C-alpha cells in the first residue's frame, strides 16, 4: 500500500511515534518517505545478503527473519513479510526497538542523510491530526 503524507501521519500517532523516544512526528515521516517513498512493499537487498523491508526499510540482518539471511537475529521476532503490509502495526512496533537500541533514528541511514538537522515539521504541516 502507498500511503499519502498525512494518512501515514495519522497512522504513526494513532501507533504512538509522535515524540516517541523524543523525536518528533515529522521524523518518522521524513524517514518513511525516503526510505520507502510511502510504499508499505518497499524492498532493497543489500551487499552483505540482508534485504530491508516495508515502509521504514527494517534490514532483515537484525530485526526480522526472511530465512535467506544466514545468521541473522530476529530481534523484532517476526516474519520480515510482516514488515509489507498495508497495516503498519508491525513496522511500527518494530522501529520503536530499533529507535530505542541505542544510536536512535540514526539507524536509518537516509534519516540522518535527509531529514536529520532538517525542518522536519513540513512533512505534517498541512494534516488533520
Ligand atoms: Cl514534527
Ligand atoms: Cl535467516
Ligand atoms: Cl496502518
Ligand atoms: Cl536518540
Ligand atoms: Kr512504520
Ligand atoms: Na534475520
Amino acid at each position: 500500500k502507498v500511503f499519502g503524507r498525512c494518512e501515514l501521519a495519522a497512522a504513526m500517532k494513532r501507533h504512538g511515534l509522535d515524540n516517541y523516544r523524543g523525536y518528533s512526528l515529522g521524523n518518522w515521516v521524513c524517514a518513511a518517505k525516503f526510505e520507502s517513498n510511502f510504499n508499505t512493499q518497499a524492498t532493497n537487498r543489500n551487499t552483505d545478503g540482508s534485504t530491508d523491508y516495508g515502509i521504514l526499510q527494517i534490514n532483515s540482518r537484525w530485526w526480522c527473519n526472511d530465512g535467506r539471511t544466514p545468521g541473522s537475529r530476529n530481534l523484532c521476532n517476526i516474519p520480515c513479510s510482516a514488515l509489507l503490509s498495508s497495516d503498519i502495526t508491525a513496522s511500527v512496533n518494530c522501529a520503536k526497538k530499533i529507535v530505542s537500541d541505542g544510536n536512535g533514528m540514526n539507524a536509518w541511514v537516509a534519516w540522518r542523510n535527509r531529514c536529520k538537522g532538517t525542518d522536519v515539521q513540513a512533512w505534517i504541516r498541512g494534516c488533520r491530526l
